[PDB]
C-alpha cells in the first residue's frame, strides 16, 4: 500500500514510519516545508505508525537527536518515538479490510490529516491548536504538549488494568479534537476502509 507523506507547515519536520520492532519502508525521512515523501507499507501490517518529528539534528551516518518523536537517536526509525507525538495508526488487511485512526494517548507535537487516496471510507484531522492551549500542567520544555500518563505516571491516566475513565486532562484533548482519541478507552474513532486501500497523511493540513 501507498502512504503519501506531505509537510504543509512552515517548518521542517522529520517524518517517521515504523510497527515498533522494525522500520516501514526506510523508516524515516526529512520533509522540508511543502516536501512530499511516499513511502510503501507491506499488505498484512498490524500496529504500524506514522508521525512528525521537530528539531532534530543528525550526522553522516544517521545518528543523531529529535526534541519531539525521537526514535532512539535514529534518522531512519525502527522503533516508536518519544512523546509527545501526534500518532497516526492504521491496520491494514485485517480479515478484508483496512483500519485507520488519529490518536493524543501518547500527545500531541505536530497537526494532522490522515485520508485515504482510494474509494470508500472517510478521513480523520486533528488541526485544533493544542501546543498553543495545551494546559500549564502537560506543556512539554522540549516542545509539544505531553499526555497526562507521560506526566503522571498513574493507573488511571495509563488504563494500566484495562479500567479506566476520561480524566480531566483527556476531555482536553477530546474538546480540542474529538474525532482522535484521548485516551485508551475512548469511545473509538476508527475508521473502516476497504482492504488495500492507500493514503496520505499531511501535517500542517490547515
Ligand atoms: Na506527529
Ligand atoms: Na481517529
Ligand atoms: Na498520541
Ligand atoms: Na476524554
Ligand atoms: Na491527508
Amino acid at each position: 500500500a501507498t502512504f503519501e507523506i506531505v509537510n504543509r507547515c512552515s517548518y521542517t519536520v522529520w517524518a517517521a514510519a515504523s510497527k515498533g520492532d522494525a522500520a516501514l519502508d526506510a523508516g524515516g525521512r526529512q520533509l522540508n516545508s511543502g516536501e512530499s515523501w511516499t513511502i510503501n507499507v507491506e499488505p498484512g501490517t498490524n500496529g504500524g505508525k506514522i508521525w512528525a518529528r521537530t528539531d532534530c539534528y543528525f550526522d553522516d551516518s544517521g545518528s543523531g537527536i529529535c526534541k519531539t518523536g525521537d526514535c532512539g537517536g535514529l534518522l531512519r526509525c525502527k522503533r516508536f518515538g518519544r512523546p509527545p507525538t501526534t500518532l497516526a495508526e492504521f491496520s491494514l488487511n485485517q480479515y478484508g479490510k483496512d483500519y485507520i485512526d488519529i490518536s493524543n494517548i501518547k500527545g500531541f507535537n505536530v497537526p494532522m490529516d490522515f485520508s485515504p487516496t482510494t474509494r470508500g471510507c472517510r478521513g480523520v484531522r486533528c488541526a485544533a491548536d493544542i501546543v498553543g492551549q495545551c494546559p500549564a500542567k502537560l506543556k512539554a520544555p522540549g516542545g509539544g504538549c505531553n499526555d497526562a500518563c507521560t506526566v503522571f505516571q498513574t493507573s488511571e491516566y495509563c488504563c494500566t488494568t484495562g479500567k479506566c475513565g476520561p480524566t480531566e486532562y483527556s476531555r482536553f484533548f477530546k474538546r480540542l479534537c474529538p474525532d482522535a482519541f484521548s485516551y485508551v478507552l475512548d469511545k473509538p474513532t476508527t475508521v473502516t476502509c476497504p482492504g488495500s486501500s492507500n493514503y496520505r497523511v499531511t501535517f500542517c493540513p490547515t
